[PDB]
């Protein structure tokens, strides 16, 4: 297993992320439990969750699979940095009422306190805005989450879906008063959404924020889902077809592809079953060759940074 | 329910403000809690209380009956923004004991303990100065309330009877250090009083201030004399409302709902059926004829200097 | 002369700010004012021309320039775009003819005319401190502003080491008081000298009925003034400007003698001792409204 | 002539930039003035320009003190330090533009694009030698990413100083992608937005009729031009009308190469266009959201 | 020619800094060095010397705006050392001696432990913003006299050390210690003064026909195995050293020029890389130098 910095930070995590959104809805607790001894055996040391998984009328339920995980000890809590966020509604589905949803100071102190309730610890190591909030300023935000750290009960925040511009004003209002940062930044990428190339990525590298991709096979596209059964299915054939004939699996390329990015920490991997977890293992052990790097490119090009990348 | 954020912060309120100064010396604590649960019935989530709310000896009562709707559950505690007040004296009526009213960093301890407790919460929302206190400095009021945010029995801070200068003082001096300063104002304004609009209402937009009207119906007198000087102007204003077929105490209140700057009224009802009219003076549109009817009646200062000088 | 700070600041002026309005006419009075022992001269009307005129009065030698507190403002008054108002771009070309037309390389105090709300206070500092470091201006102040610009200008000063406003100059007499609702009070929380323009409220305070006989309410008001007055063997323009000097934070009213009669009647202004039964009576006469909140609310 | 603040600062201009992309550029250039456009830019819709500028300033009649005078680094292989935004650049190209132009100072100096490898305490220590000076007045952008135009403004105000007031980028009807996030940054921070190309390059300007590329960008201006004939309007003035809409914009610049073009600009700044043109004109040129929503959701 | 950012600022430089040892000769050999490329000019020797460099500039010829110029500063009492009266007194004389109106780089010539920064960023801050002086450098500092020096100029705003002039080469490598890694961290750009250890480590023993001649022998014999010239190696090891800007090179001649713009262009083989490194071995970075 491959470890990285997250960013600037002292913190030394794996180069894959294990995601936990199937703990609950699909994956029921005791394989939840099993697939999460596993990745600790691979050498996995960076979970990822959030308040929302377990969807519906049963948010909640992957945090609490975390905490029944933590509860059977064996240095399980102690060798895990462990990820969640706040910002989505953990009530009824649909609009929210005023303040359980967003990041007002007021729905952080009540979303993290059920956070931490649910996962049976006292302490997130990586507590993440889920999206960004443009109604909320970062005097308020920063109030928040520093009274969460002066108390201990987190050590790092992070941010999902930002903007490259929300990356800087957060981590330069952090600074102005000795305040650590934003640490990592979750965004959407992979070889068909490569738009965070553009700003958020080079934002992110600026500031020494980890770069954490989630959706790293575009919702499956990327796994081989032509051989599984517009015009994104040439790309996705002369993807599959170029892999055909080099021997390689599409699930594992995408992965290997990600670890091959500038300021990339590395990929969100989501199995349903330790069979899924040991592909994701191999990708991390793959190597690309130069002639396949720029294959994919072809295939699959990006937009490179602004203003390169609309205008010069 | 239209909602708003208060002011330049993250929060989201209702433009009503629930007003709970009736709960205890006039209505009682069954009907107070039938009032609160049809306010979140309504979709307001904003509610304004005091420590000194009971009046004389029950100082004090208005936060236990809040306290006790809390106590049954249901998400109502978790469902308000919850306002209360710190400032007067809250023994007995007359001159207080020293540092038993006001805002130095002794008083602020004291009464923020004392307001927990009988709100039955190890939480307020909005913590508001009830009045400004020119011999306190902003560093030891921003001690008193940084050491409450950070052991999280607040959130917000906001004020109430500022001048304009006070608000930029407090805010400038809580940006210097990195904190999040005034979110609100509670200002006395209305038809009758508009010189919050000479600068404290400027001051709070600049500084990014929800504005919340207190007294919307100036005491009573925009309600009615159904039932000399200025008799003679609020004569003119009922009748003008008998013309266009309008309740004064609905008009009242979504005439602050036109104000620039403004969140919204703090209504105070003694019933439910008052809550329901409060409800519909926030549906309420006013037709531009209506609006510069009261603008003659009811002149507004405008702000300074212009309103004094040029 | 009585002498007095200005606000919070070392400068020491006259508690006569020597406003404006023939050439060696001007010239005289100042010549005057300044054996009267009024150090403090300022360009605002009781603009270009009168500042020509202090301009050819220093250009004379003696000492002059040296001998005063020399207050000027921005121009102001449909206008070309940025040649009104607080932009960086208009202070520098007002500050610069401000310059050529006194014959000066500095001016003492240099003022804003009015609150410009469209431009932020980190560009109004920037303009001011580039001519501060160049040495053409020592001292920056303020006219007709609310409470909460004072507050604004002078936080915004402080945050980056910059001395801020050191005086405003508002309206403010017997007949209009509402300087006091939190103009006053800002100055006063700041440190600013409050200098008062139209001392006499245009000429109303000045004994108006009676130069008259050689609005209802408010022609009550000043017929009760000038009785009261008449009663008490008291020069009514000499009474608004000792009115003036009894309020908290007053520096001085600015006044615009033209002759050694009404230069020194100014000075007996300033030496006049009301009565507490006198003031009792023109605060009754003349009710100011307190300061907010108290003023509208409690 | 509509006016509007740049920015946040208290700086009025008006919403037509005159582009100057000798002596039929000084005539356009006190048409300009005449037509109440004070916001004068070298931007090529620079050498040769900036000396036209200077000889326009020294027939005198109080042009200099009319106009907003904004000018940009030059740029450009370049000599090393001959481009870019090193605090040795900034020197060398501020001394010959104001030499060129013939002023004492200039009112908005802009950075011509973005320079990754120079620090912003580098850039802000050159900028405020300026300031300080009385070189400079304010100080802007063109070619920046969302992300630069916080950076800058933040390290500005850390030391007290005026940040950026302005940003310069690509964006009309065709090129939009400036909205996924340095137009928000620029509308966060307080930039006027000055819209350069917005013509993209003629191709707005009724392009396929002044025939009388790609088959996809052409069916789109083809449908442009057709909508605009049906509603009677003339599409070089329908896209500078549609940049005046836009939320954060302080207007497009303009080369205007005769009393023609001017007035058309002119004509194009006092025209409203309907919501049922706005409607039509995004279905046929959409714009892609801010960044996430852009990219993510 | 081979450029670089020096350190972390935005200037460009020639990873070859031409530094100084009669008149018409001096810029004859200036000229050569713009003609391949060499834009970074030094007057520290390998008063005179800016003299010529003043005339060099008053040819014209954009000879001023094409380079990086570089001085340094320098016992009657304050007419030594880095107080702002000597600083003041030194600009002022090497504007003059120079024939320009501003330094591109200016340089202490040695950290002065007697006086506080705030004196110091106070006589740099005056310079740059009447615009004298653009950046500002430092020779023969300690690492915590660096980072000291940043952080105070951090504090309010200013620019700080861009660059270091440091003694280091193949013999002397005990600047890795901690003055490497001090300006690495900081983003100041590190230029070797003395890059051939006063010609030791340019074919010595040759030239002439203790323990340390052993270690010269062993490194003029591996050269001869390799068929490597030892001038032109010492520089091209120093240009592959984490954080070095480039050498000080001080060519008379155009002879001796294209041997250093050789030098730039040399590749060294990992095999003489790990040869080099066993000869003349360095510390390797304090505490893990001394300690662990
Ligand atoms: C002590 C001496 C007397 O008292 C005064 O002379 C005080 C008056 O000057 C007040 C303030 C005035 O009222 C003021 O008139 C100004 C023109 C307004 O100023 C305006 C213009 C502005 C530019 O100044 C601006 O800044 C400001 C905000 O608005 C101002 N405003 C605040 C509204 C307003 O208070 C007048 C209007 C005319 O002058 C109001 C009327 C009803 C009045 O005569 C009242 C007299 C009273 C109560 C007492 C006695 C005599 O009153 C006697 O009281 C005894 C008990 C009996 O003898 C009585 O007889 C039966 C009676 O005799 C007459
Ligand atoms: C390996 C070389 C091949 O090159 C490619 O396969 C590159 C293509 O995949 C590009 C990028 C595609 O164009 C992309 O189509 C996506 C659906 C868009 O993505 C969408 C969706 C999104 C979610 O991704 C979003 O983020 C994005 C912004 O918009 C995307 N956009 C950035 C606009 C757009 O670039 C396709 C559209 C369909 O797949 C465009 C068509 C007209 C095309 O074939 C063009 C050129 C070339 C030279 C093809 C050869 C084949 O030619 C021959 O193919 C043989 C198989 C080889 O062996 C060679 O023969 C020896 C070779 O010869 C040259
Ligand atoms: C729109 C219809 C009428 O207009 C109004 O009714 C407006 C009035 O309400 C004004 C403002 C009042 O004057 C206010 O009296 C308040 C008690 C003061 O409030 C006090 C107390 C406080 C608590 O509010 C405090 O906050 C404040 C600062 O001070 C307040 N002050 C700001 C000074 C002061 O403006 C009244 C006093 C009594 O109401 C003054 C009297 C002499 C008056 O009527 C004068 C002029 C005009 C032009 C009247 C028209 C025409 O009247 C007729 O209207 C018909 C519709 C037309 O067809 C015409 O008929 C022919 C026309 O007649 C010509
Ligand atoms: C007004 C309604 C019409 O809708 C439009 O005309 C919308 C089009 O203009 C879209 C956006 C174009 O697609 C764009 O093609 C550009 C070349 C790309 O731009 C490029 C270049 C760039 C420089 O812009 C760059 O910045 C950007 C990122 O990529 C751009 N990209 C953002 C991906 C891409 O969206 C076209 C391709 C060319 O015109 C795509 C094709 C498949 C298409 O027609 C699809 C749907 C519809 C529903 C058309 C109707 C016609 O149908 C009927 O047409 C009648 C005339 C109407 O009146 C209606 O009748 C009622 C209507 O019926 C509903
Ligand atoms: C490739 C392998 C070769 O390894 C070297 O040649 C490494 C030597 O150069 C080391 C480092 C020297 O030791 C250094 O001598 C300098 C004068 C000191 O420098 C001084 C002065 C300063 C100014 O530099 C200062 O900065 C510094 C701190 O202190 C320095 N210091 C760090 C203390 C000190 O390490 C020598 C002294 C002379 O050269 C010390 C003695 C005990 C010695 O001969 C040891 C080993 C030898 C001979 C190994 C062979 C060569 O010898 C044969 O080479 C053949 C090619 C092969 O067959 C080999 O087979 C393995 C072998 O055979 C026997």
């Amino acid at each position: 297993m491959e470890y990285t910095q997250l960013g600037r930070i002292g913190l030394k995590v794996s180069r894959l992320v294990l995601g936990t959104m199937n703990f609950g809805p699909t994956t029921d607790e005791a394989e939840s439990h099993a697939i999460m001894d596993a990745a600790l055996d691979a050498g996995i040391n960076f979970f990822d969750t959030a308040n929302v998984y377990g969807w519906g009328e049963n948010k909640g339920r992957t945090e609490e699979i975390l905490g029944s995980w933590f509860a059977q000890g064996g240095d399980r809590r102690d060798k895990v940095v462990l990820a969640t966020k706040v910002y989505g509604n953990m009530g009824l589905d649909g609009p929210a009422w005023p303040n359980h949803d967003k990041l007002s100071a007021l729905n952080i102190r009540r979303s993290v306190d059920a956070s931490l309730k649910r996962l049976g610890t006292d302490h997130i190591d990586l507590y993440q805005f889920h999206h960004v909030d443009r109604d909320t300023p970062w005097d308020e935000i920063w109030q928040a989450m520093d009274v969460l750290v002066r108390q201990g009960k987190i050590l790092y925040v992070g941010s999902s879906n930002f903007a490259g511009w929300n990356i800087a004003q957060a981590n330069e209002t952090a600074a102005r008063h000795g305040r650590l940062g934003l640490v990592s930044e979750q965004c959407l990428y992979n070889l068909c959404e490569r738009r965070a190339e553009m700003e958020v990525v080079p934002a992110a590298r600026e500031y020494g924020l980890g770069v954490i991709a989630w959706s790293p096979l575009h919702g499956g596209l990327l796994g081989g889902a032509i051989r599984k059964e517009p015009q994104q299915r040439e790309q996705i054939q002369r993807y599959e077809d170029l892999l055909d004939k080099h021997g390689l699996e599409p699930g594992e390329v995408a992965l290997a592809w990600l670890l091959t990015r500038p300021g990339v920490t590395g990929p969100i991997v989501g199995p349903r079953t330790a069979d899924q977890l040991a592909s994701a293992v191999r990708a991390a052990e793959l190597t690309l060759t130069d002639e396949v790097l720029t294959a994919l490119d072809e295939i699959f090009p990006g937009p490179g940074p602004s203003p390169e990348a609309f205008a010069w």
